[PDB]
C-alpha cells in the first residue's frame, strides 16, 4: 500500500532545455572512476571557485531571452502605455551597456546564492562551502561590483563585510555522481518582496483566490523594479518550504513540473492561475514602473500539498536586476548556463537646473503635476538606510540636521565600484520605502524636501510633502549602468566612509530623469493604481 | 585576503549535549571502508526505514525535559498564574498518559520532517527519499496517529493523502562519513504560527525593536496551545533562510552558538534579547492560555547577516506538541536521541454544564456566568473543522438549509487520531478557532453553532456575532488530546460526510470535559485586555 511520491517532479530534472557552454579545459578538473561497483565523479574543488567565479561575473551583466523578450514586448505591444515603452527602452539600452563587461547591470549586485546538488557518488573533498566562497569572493573583489553584506557586531552594531560575504550556500545531497547548480545574484528590493501569507481553506476557491491575488500583487508596487517575474506558491509543507518554492518559481526553476495534481500530493504548476495572475497585473494599470500595462513579464503559480490545518502562501518576484544562471559539473567538465551576449538585438520633459537655491527648485517643481517628466541637472546629495538612521540620532541627540541634507535633492542610492578611468560606477536608485519614517522629521527640522529614489511611497510622505512643500521625485528603477555612463560625472564620499555604499555621497549629475511621483499639494502618482 | 567564515558555527555541531540511546544491533547495517585513502560509510538504506519509524514513533510518546521543567516551572512559580498552574498540569498529565505508548499526546502528530545531513563520503545507495519516507509511512500506518496531509488534484478539489505523506525531506550534503538527522512532527497550528516580517535598519534599535516584540508576539495569541518556545530570527540572507533558522531555533537545533557577532557576519544567539523576549512574554498577561505569566517557556533569538536593503525578520513557536528527535548514523550503528520516559517525575471549581439538554437551554446556563469562567460538560458534541464548515457553507450558497445536526448540540472543533483497539476514541482534542471565524455569524443567523467549543482567541467578529444572536464560544485547554481521549471521550460516531477522513463531522458523547468561556454573549472577551 505504501507508494513513495517526490513532491517535486519535473520533466526536465536535470534542466536539458537550458544551454550551456563548457569552460575551455575544465575536464582537468574531474575524473570518472569506478568504486565498488558504481560510476563516481572525482572533482577538484578548484571547479568549485572557478565556476562560482564566472557565474557570478557573467550574471552581472547578460540577462536570459525571457527577461529581455518581456521588455521588447512591451516596446512593441500597441496597448503598452508611453511610460510603459519607456522604461522598457531604458532598460533594454542598459543592458547594452552591461553587456559591455565593465560596469554590472544595477548598482546592486545582490546576495550570492548558491543552490547545488551533490551526487552521492561526487566527491569534492567537501570544503565545497569555502572554494564557493572563494568563487564567489574573487568575482565580487576583482570586478566593478558592490559589497552589500551587512555584519551585526552585536543585535545593533553593525559593519559593511568589506567583501559581499557570507553567501547562503544551500547544498543538497541528491542521488548520481553529477554536481548541479543555481546560482542566484539576488537583489536586495526584490528579496524584500517575498511574503508569506497564514491563509486557510476559506481562500481555497475562485471567488476568494482571485480577490487575494489582487490585494497582494498591489503590495508589491513597484518597489522592487518591475516589470515582475511573478510567482506565486499556494500551500506547502512548512513555512520554509513554501517561501524556497516561491523563491525557485521566481528563477523559472520549476519551468516543467506537471501541471496536474494526484492523489499523492505532488506540486504542480497552474497555468490556468498564471494567466489569471497576468489579467489582474496587466488590469492593475500598476505598468511598467509608472503607469500601463507591463506590471508583469509573466507568472508562475505552484500548487503544493498541505496539512489539513494550514495553507501558507508565498509571493515573490524577480526584479528588473534578473539574475540566476545554471550550472553542472560532470565526467566532461564545467558546463554553465549560457546567457544573452547582444541584447541590442531586442530594441526594435522639463529641464530642472538643481544649481540653485533649493527654494527656487521648489518653487520650479510646483509649477507642475505628478506623472510630469523632468531632466535633472547638478548636485545630488545621497543617502540611504543607515545615513538616515545616523541623522536621526544625531537630531535625537539635539545635533542640527546636516547641511548637506539642506542643500540639494536628497537622492537615495548606494555605488557600485568604480571602473578605472570612469567617473562613476553603476549608480541607480535605492526603494524609497525604506526612508519613509524619516521625511516628516527632516522636512519639519528643514532639510529633505526634495527626494529621489524609485518605488511608491505611503500616505505619510505625501502628507508631509503637502505640509512642508516637500517633493518625491521617482527614477527609473533598474538602469544603473546607463545613468553612470550617461549622467553621472563626479562622485565623492561626503560623510561617514566607514559604511562603504551606505556613505553619504555628493555627485554631479546631467540628463536625470525622473518622474514627479508626489508634489506640495497631495498628489501622488500612484494614488489610483496602488491605493 | 579571504577570510571563509561559516554562517552557523556551533560549539556543539554534532550535539555531544543530547542523549543517544543505540538502536540495538545495528551495526550490521554499517560497514567501514577505504576509497582513494578515504574513510566512507556503506549505509544499508534499510537504516534510514528503521530510523525514521522509531523517530515517528517515540517522539509521539515522549518529550525532551527543558519542555517538561517549562511546565513543572509553572506550577511551581508562586509567580504563576491559578490557570497557568491548571493548564500545566493538566498537559502534564496528558504526557503520562502518552508515555504509555497508546495514545499520541496530540490528535495533530503533525507534518513529518526530516532533516539530514549525508557525509560525502557516506553511500545509501541513494534512494535516501523513499526509505525514510517507508519509515515515516510504517510509524504513521501502524500505530495510532493520524492522516493529517492534504492533496490538491486541482486548484481547489482536495483529498486527503490516506497516510500522512508526502514527507518535507530536506538532505543536505555535509562533509565526512556520517548521517545526521533532526526529525520534527510539526504540529499544523504550530506550523500556522510561523511569520515572516520584511523590516529595515529603522526597527534596528532597543526602542523599536521592543515595540515590535510586544506587538507581534500578541498575534501569536494562544492559538498554538502555549507555553511556547518563541524563537526569533532578525536578519538573514533570504527570506526562506530565515524562515528555516526560525523553524531550527525553536527545535533548540542552535542552542550552541556563539553568542557574539564579528565582522564576517557569523550569526549569533543573543541572550540579552532571550532575556527581553521572554519579560514582554510574562508581563503581556497572555499567560498558560487563560491568563498569568507562562505565555512562554523559554525563547531563542538569533541575530544573522542581511543584505544592508533588507531586513527580513522570523517569528515562530514550538507548541505543547513540542516532537522533535535528534539521531545519526556511525560506523558504531544508529542513535537515536533519548526522550524523558517517566513523566510523572514531574508533577509535584467550576459549572457543571449538561449539554444533553435543549440548546437554548444551555445557552439560558451559560448566560449567567461572565467569561472566564470555567465549566465541565457533560453531553453530545457536533464535530466539524475546516473541510466541513466550507462544505456547509458551499451548501447554503447554492440555496440549501443549515444541516439540523448543526442545530441540536455544541460545536465542537476537532479531528481525531486513529482509535486503539479496546478505545471509544483516539487522541481527540480542538483543532484552531480562529480559522473557523467566517463561518460564525452565518452560521448563527440560520439557526445553528450558537455555541462553539474549540482552542485559541477568536476574531472581533466572532464576539459581534455571539452579542446579536446569543452565542457563547468556549475555550477547551490546547493540548490534552490524550487525557481528553481516555477520560472525557465516551463514544464516538461518524455523522456526515465520511470521506473527508478526520475532518468528517462526527457525533461524540463527553463527560466532565473542562473548558473556560471565552466569548459570551453580551459582548465580552476572555482574552479582551490581554491581546487587544
Ligand atoms: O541596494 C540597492 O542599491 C537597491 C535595492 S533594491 C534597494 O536599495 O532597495
Ligand atoms: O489539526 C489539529 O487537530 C490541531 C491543529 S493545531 C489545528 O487544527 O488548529
Ligand atoms: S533592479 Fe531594482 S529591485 Fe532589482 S536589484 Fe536593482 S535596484 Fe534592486
Ligand atoms: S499542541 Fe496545539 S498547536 Fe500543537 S499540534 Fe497539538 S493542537 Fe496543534
Amino acid at each position: 500500500d505504501f507508494h513513495f511520491s517526490a513532491i517535486f517532479q519535473p520533466t526536465d530534472p536535470h534542466h536539458h532545455q537550458t544551454e550551456f557552454a563548457k569552460v575551455e579545459g575544465s575536464e582537468k578538473y574531474v575524473e570518472e572512476v569506478e568504486v565498488f561497483g558504481r560510476q563516481a565523479l572525482k572533482v577538484n574543488p578548484e571547479a568549485l571557485t572557478i565556476l562560482a567565479h564566472r557565474a557570478f561575473s557573467d550574471v552581472h551583466h547578460f540577462f536570459r531571452k525571457d527577461h529581455l523578450e518581456g521588455w521588447r514586448r512591451a516596446i512593441e505591444d500597441p496597448e503598452a502605455s508611453d511610460n510603459d515603452r519607456y522604461v522598457a527602452t531604458t532598460l533594454l539600452k542598459n543592458a547594452c551597456i552591461a553587456a559591455g563587461r565593465v560596469l554590472p547591470s544595477c548598482q546592486d549586485t545582490g546576495t550570492a546564492i548558491v543552490l547545488g546538488k551533490r551526487g552521492e557518488l561526487c566527491w569534492t573533498g567537501g570544503e565545497d562551502e569555502k572554494y564557493l566562497s572563494k568563487g564567489i569572493w574573487n568575482a565580487y573583489r576583482y570586478h566593478n561590483l558592490r559589497y552589500s553584506q551587512t555584519a551585526a557586531l552585536d543585535m545593533f552594531k553593525e559593519c559593511n563585510t568589506g567583501d559581499n560575504l557570507p553567501a547562503q550556500l544551500d547544498l543538497l545531497a541528491v542521488p548520481g555522481s553529477d554536481y548541479e547548480f543555481l546560482f542566484i545574484a539576488k537583489g536586495g528590493g526584490s528579496a524584500n518582496k517575498a511574503y508569506l501569507y497564514q491563509e486557510t481553506k476559506a481562500l481555497l476557491n475562485p471567488k476568494s483566490l482571485r480577490a487575494f491575488i489582487e490585494e497582494k500583487l498591489k503590495t508589491l508596487g513597484t518597489a522592487a523594479c518591475p516589470p515582475y517575474h511573478i510567482a506565486l506558491v499556494i500551500g506547502g509543507t512548512s513555512a520554509e518550504m513554501t517561501m524556497k518554492t516561491v523563491k525557485l518559481a521566481s528563477c523559472r526553476y520549476y519551468d516543467s513540473l506537471p501541471t496536474t495534481g494526484d492523489k499523492y500530493g505532488r506540486a504542480f504548476r497552474d497555468p490556468e492561475w498564471e494567466k489569471i495572475v497576468m489579467e489582474v497585473a496587466q488590469k492593475s494599470g500598476i505598468g511598467a514602473q509608472f503607469g500601463g500595462k507591463y506590471f508583469a513579464h509573466q507568472a508562475r503559480v505552484i500548487r503544493l500539498p498541505r496539512h489539513g490545518a494550514s495553507c501558507p502562501v508565498g509571493l515573490a518576484v524577480s526584479c528588473s536586476a534578473d539574475r540566476q544562471i545554471l550550472a553542472h559539473i560532470n565526467k566532461s567538465g564545467i558546463y554553465i548556463e549560457q546567457l544573452e551576449q547582444n541584447p541590442a538585438q531586442y530594441l526594435p520633459s522639463v529641464k530642472v537646473d538643481l544649481k540653485r537655491p533649493i527654494d527656487k527648485v521648489r518653487q520650479q517643481l510646483s509649477q507642475y503635476p505628478v506623472g510630469t517628466r523632468v531632466m535633472l541637472n547638478g548636485t545630488l546629495i545621497v543617502a540611504r538606510d543607515i545615513a538616515h538612521a545616523k541623522i536621526k540620532e544625531m537630531m535625537d541627540n539635539g545635533e542640527p540636521l546636516p547641511e548637506y541634507m539642506k542643500t540639494s535633492p536628497i537622492y537615495y542610492a548606494g555605488p557600485a565600484k568604480t571602473p578605472e578611468g570612469y567617473a562613476s560606477g553603476s549608480f541607480g536608485p535605492t526603494t524609497a520605502g525604506r526612508m519613509d519614517s524619516y521625511v516628516d522629521l527632516f522636512q519639519s527640522h528643514g532639510g529633505s524636501y526634495i527626494t529621489l529614489a524609485k518605488g511608491n511611497r505611503s500616505k505619510q510622505v505625501t502628507d508631509a510633502c503637502k505640509k512642508h512643500g516637500g517633493f518625491y521625485l521617482g527614477s527609473i528603477g533598474g538602469p544603473a549602468a546607463i545613468l553612470a555612463k550617461d549622467s553621472i560625472k563626479q562622485v565623492t564620499c561626503l560623510a561617514f566612509p566607514e559604511l562603504g555604499m551606505e556613505a553619504v555621497w555628493k555627485i554631479e549629475v546631467e540628463d536625470f530623469p525622473a518622474f514627479i511621483v508626489v508634489d506640495d499639494k497631495g498628489n501622488d502618482m500612484y494614488s489610483k493604481t496602488l491605493a
